[PDB]
């Protein structure tokens, strides 16, 4: 039982109607991206991925709508055509059209987007906000990543970032909207780098190529979730923003979330002001900055992830309840961090790691 597809026509609109065959579809299934007269739309199915590839046979506007029918996996893309008259064919297949490929095998599709804004978070990490196009549909799951791709002289060249919501702060979170083009970043920039001076020079209003995301991390593992400890170092913070947004939002049986923050000074909290009225205002949350090398009188922890601070942090309550443990950060960070909590009995079903 394979994935397939049809169209039809009105006397303004061409609909592509996608038949996924999929229970569990939905808006994140599918990223769709088009020129005045070119069509390509890749849909989640399992671990497989189908793609949709044609050059359209007349061209279509900007704006188009992707509508999906849960139930049964149909997902329909509304064109509209720049001139109302009848198409004889829908057009002419491209690479990879009606193909149905293991997502292991494929290879990183990009799309330019826009650089909007960009902020000062600490003195050297920046909030970028890049927009995707009005011919793009793409929405970047909890938990996964995108490559950046920028131009230099004689080649491009790519890094992955993690998107981030635009704020912890209900006042400056976006809505949940039905298709959200904006895409905000929280990316570190070190001066002896490769590729984030050239992210940092970059203008606003100049563009930078997106890929399609990846990543394994599964939202379920957040079903009936009651406490959830996130350990993350440095940008390593990253996944945990909407990690953390969705902890506080979508989980009704969630008791206690924990955030324990490792850096190197009090300048390099990202976001700590913003943590702190949050942990303040929901008795929920629980956030710890740890310091490996403070330069100011320092009041709270110190040191690196260790047998000790995390026999306290995730000490066992008296009664059982359903865990995960998040941690993020520097390789070795993190290879230690899931070592030490193999250590303390936690399973490979209540870890997950974030790496490349
Ligand atoms: C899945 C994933 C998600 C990520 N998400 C984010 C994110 O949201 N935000 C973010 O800021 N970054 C993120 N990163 C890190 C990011 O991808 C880049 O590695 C980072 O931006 C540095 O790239 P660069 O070319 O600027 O610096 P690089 O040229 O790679 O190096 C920067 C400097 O760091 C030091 N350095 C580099 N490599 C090593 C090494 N092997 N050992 C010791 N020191 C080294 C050196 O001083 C070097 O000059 C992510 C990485 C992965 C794999
Ligand atoms: N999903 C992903 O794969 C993903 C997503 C986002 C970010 N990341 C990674 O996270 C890393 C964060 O880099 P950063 O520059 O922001 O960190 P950083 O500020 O240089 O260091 C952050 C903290 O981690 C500590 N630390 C560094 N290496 C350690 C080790 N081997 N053992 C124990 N503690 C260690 C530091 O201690 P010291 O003071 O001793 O240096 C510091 O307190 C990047 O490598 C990035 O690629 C990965």
């Amino acid at each position: 039982s394979y994935p397939s597809y049809d169209w039809f026509q009105t006397d303004s609109l061409v609909t592509i109607a996608i038949y996924t065959k999929q229970k569990d579809i939905n808006l994140d299934s599918i990223i769709v991206d088009h020129q005045n007269d070119s069509f390509r739309a890749e849909t989640i199915i399992k671990d497989c991925l189908y793609l949709i590839h044609i050059g359209l046979s007349h061209e279509v506007q900007e704006d188009f709508s992707v509508r999906v029918v849960e139930s049964v996996g149909k997902i329909e893309i509304v064109l509209q055509k720049k001139e109302n008259t009848s198409w004889d064919f829908l057009g002419h297949p491209l690479k990879n059209h009606n193909s149905l490929i293991p997502r292991k095998d494929t290879g990183l599709y990009y799309r330019k987007c826009q650089l909007i804004s960009k902020e000062d978070v600490t003195h050297d990490t920046r909030l970028f906000c890049l927009m995707l196009p009005p011919s793009t549909h793409l929405q970047v799951p909890i938990g996964q990543h995108v490559y950046l791709k920028l131009p230099i002289t004689g080649t491009e060249i790519v890094k992955p970032y993690t998107p981030v919501s635009g704020s912890l702060l209900s006042e400056f979170k976006e809505p949940v909207l039905p298709n959200n083009k904006y895409i905000y970043f929280l990316i570190k920039i070190y001066p002896t780098g490769l590729f984030t001076p050239e992210l940092d020079r970059l203008q606003i209003g100049d563009f930078v190529s997106v890929s399609s995301p990846e990543g394994n991390f599964k939202i379920s593992k957040f079903q009936e979730l009651e406490d959830l400890f996130l350990l993350a170092a440095g940008t390593g913070f990253t996944p945990m923003v909407k990690i953390l947004n969705y902890a506080l939002t979508d989980i009704p049986s969630l008791r206690k979330v924990k955030l324990m923050f490792f850096n190197k000074t009090e300048d390099d909290i990202i976001w700590r002001s913003q943590l702190e009225k949050l942990a303040f205002k929901d008795k929920r949350l629980d956030v710890e900055f740890v310091l490996s090398a403070p330069i100011s009188e320092w009041n709270g922890k110190q040191g690196h992830i260790s047998p000790a601070l995390l026999s306290e942090f995730l000490k066992r309550n008296l009664d059982k309840s359903k865990v995960l443990v998040c941690i993020c950060g520097p390789v070795p960070f993190t290879e230690q961090g899931v070592r030490l909590l193999h250590d303390l009995n936690f399973s490979k079903n209540e870890i997950h790691s974030f790496t490349a």
